């Protein structure tokens, strides 16, 4: 089936945030048996392996924004992979790695699918452009390289000049936030863009916010829909072995109850599983546990239901 | 009062599943002091004792169904007892013991009222036939015993030929649900039982999902209760001393909203609480844990309001 | 702006109840940062100090109600205090210290505001008489004293001749209840007063609760709000370091939903935050957990917002 047909991209890159380790989410969500647990799901999966990422020595920073080049590259080359995988009618299944890939992911998508909507499901918004950053950690930025309203507030950034934003402010949705910059939420106010901030999630619940969200980017029109899951989206008591972890976030129950609302549209097309660092935990049981919750989102959008699952076959019989 | 008038059973049963221990069950919640905090709460409180299981050695497997003439005679004696403590003009109250026991339990109360509704709160539908289990375990295959639409999907199993039927799918609704079998879907499904899996809970809220189930089974007109509690139903952060475990389940406020819901009804006229093992904990701290959480839900089936309690007097004065 | 002109008062006062160390509140509170972080959110904030509570020798109690003159001498300071800081057009923002300094801090926010509506967060009632009550802890009495429906059922106590009732049943709703005393779910009947238990919460979710709480005390007119915050009325699970913990509180999430949503109707004009007890830790971090639970909710009620905050400049120029 369409929506149980997959391309695995292995994205071991680390490079737009300061912390190491999350280069080594693909190795941990694939020796957890991702491939194998969705092949049991009735998927068709393909791994299409890890994305060598060639070192850039001497990549220093444009401003106050660290590793341009490197960042540029990987989203680049994931770009191409993500197109090759799409125009082999598979849904891209991005295995990360830092959220700045999502340049690259999403820019691969819209070039097969140029009419996708996004579900960005985060603590954060990713949307600080290379002016307003205060870090200069590429990961809270691919947001901005990506939306058209943000064309010429965007300086050329060396590694960049692929880029062509691919994404109008009305076509995302964001789930989960509770850790906005003032400058990203300037922008967030200013463009108009659909959010879900924890605020949100507390007065609607989970279910009119999926309602709403689905509603806002498939009222019009089936479009292809394109998940960028930061596991930091969900609350720390899950996902803790994550570079950015903040309090109060989405349940357990609530991440799985979007990935199954997405599954049940058919129109799952992208997806990324990003910030797992497995060098991140307290304890190795931290790892593991994010690791399960991972591997358990990235299930419930291929089709793993909470009530059960059965194939097409007479049990009573 | 007819809904604070309680005949405890003991059911010190473990060979409906392959983990020892869930037979102190009855033990560890007596120890907790359930007696004495029902008495406190204006409760009329008969206890049965225990039920003696003798052994039944020579007990081989049905297929792979284990320990069928054993199970088969403790839900038959359990039966006895509680079709006993309901022609006293009491609520049976189990304590378990594994969830097969349930055969016993609401077979025994439909002798003396025919006409009840089943609300049943785990993780689990519980509902696989002897052939369509996969593990053997009848802790697993209790309603499937008691469904009169399985009657001819049932083979002749050693220790159940005094069972018939007494439950149609649509006297029954199931809440928590997280763990489905494939069979048991496809079970769940063609029969058309109403349930409540996680999902629902997610999108509803429990408040719906209470609301929803008493109507659906009170709607035509009031009939008796009868609630099988699986302490699995709930989170395993507030009953993990139990043996099929499960993450995501209910929180500890919903289960007291269930029970609360319940009790307000003024028809509940059966309980079942099951599955406590008090030898699976981590810590002797995960035991209490889940023995206290057991004793709270307990405690909501018969009275205890979180808004509080007070009574018929003048408190001024 | 008004939402945001605060005057802090340190009550480092213990005496409402046995436990020692929740005189400490003010200091760990202030050692957080709390002043520093209310300046870096646009807020005007001048300190007016901890308040100096003199020993009184020889307080025999009033039959069973501890410290009697204490209790009543703090709250009569507390009174002087806030009505000054009211005075002085600031929303007073007393740091506890036990929860009987309510009776002062709303009395003296009463004789500036005559018209307020009071919200009170807490898992408890705290309107125990000095008859009803079976502990004779004042901390569990505060709104006994202040409601003028209850004038008559007050016996005269010494150390508060000073008080006059200055709120009716109507204008007072509770949130968060689930360990109220017989005595006190008596009055909460007989009175006719609006709250929200954890059953309440359950069935409706926090942004209906929220939506009846403001429509309740502000329907007919805009009034000032007087919102006393009880630190155990979440969770233990977030805030353990306090005297009366109880299971299944409020949440993080809806602790910062009722504080977002007081903050969005301008009319905050007190605040206590009360029970925060730093010597009832079970580790160092239970004891930072508590203290930064309840740094984040003061500032969610003067405008901190998890969607996000931006000052009124052009972040794009
Ligand atoms: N503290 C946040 C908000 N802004 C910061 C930044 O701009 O560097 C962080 C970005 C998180 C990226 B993440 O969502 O992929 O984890
Ligand atoms: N993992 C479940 C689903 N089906 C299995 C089986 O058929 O043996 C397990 C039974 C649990 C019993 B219980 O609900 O009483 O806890
Ligand atoms: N268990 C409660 C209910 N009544 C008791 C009392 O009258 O002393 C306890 C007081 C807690 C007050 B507190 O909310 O300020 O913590
Ligand atoms: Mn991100
Ligand atoms: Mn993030
Ligand atoms: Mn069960
Ligand atoms: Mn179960
Ligand atoms: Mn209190
Ligand atoms: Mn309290």
């Amino acid at each position: 089936a369409k929506s149980r047909t997959i391309g695995i991209i292995g994205a071991p890159f680390s490079k737009g945030q300061p912390r190491g380790g999350v280069e080594e989410g693909p190795t941990v969500l694939r020796k957890a048996g991702l491939l194998e647990k969705l092949k049991e799901q009735e998927c068709d999966v393909k791994d299409y392996g890890d994305l060598p990422f060639a070192d850039i020595p001497n990549d220093s920073p444009f401003q106050i924004v660290k590793n341009p080049r490197s960042v540029g590259k990987a989203s680049e080359q994931l770009a191409g992979k993500v197109a090759e995988v799409k125009k082999n009618g598979r849904i891209s299944l991005v295995l990360g790695g830092d959220h700045s890939l999502a340049i690259g992911s999403i820019s691969g998508h819209a070039r097969v699918h140029p009419d996708l909507g996004v579900i960005w499901v985060d603590a954060h918004t990713d949307i600080n452009t290379p002016l307003t950053t205060t870090s200069g950690n590429l990961h809270g930025q691919p947001v901005s390289f990506l939306l058209k309203e943000l064309k010429g507030k965007i300086p050329d950034v060396p590694g960049f000049s692929w880029v062509t934003p691919c994404i109008s402010a009305k076509d995302i949705v964001y789930i989960g936030l509770r850790d906005v910059d003032p400058g990203e939420h300037y922008i967030l106010k200013t463009l108009g863009i659909k959010y879900f901030s924890m605020t949100e999630v507390d007065r609607l619940g989970i279910g009119k916010v999926m309602e709403e969200t689905l509603s806002y980017l498939l009222g019009r029109k089936k479009r292809p829909i394109h998940l960028s899951f930061d596991v930091d989206g969900l609350d720390p008591s899950f996902t803790p072995a994550t570079g950015t972890p903040v309090v109060g976030g989405l349940t357990y129950r609530e991440g799985l109850y979007i990935t199954e609302e997405i599954y049940k549209t058919g129109l799952l097309s992208g997806l990324d599983i990003m910030e797992v660092n497995p060098s991140l935990g307290k304890t190795p049981e931290e790892v593991t546990r994010t690791v399960n919750t991972a591997v358990a989102i990235t299930l419930a959008c291929f089709g793993l239901a909470r009530e059960g699952n059965h194939k097409p076959i007479d049990y009573l019989n």
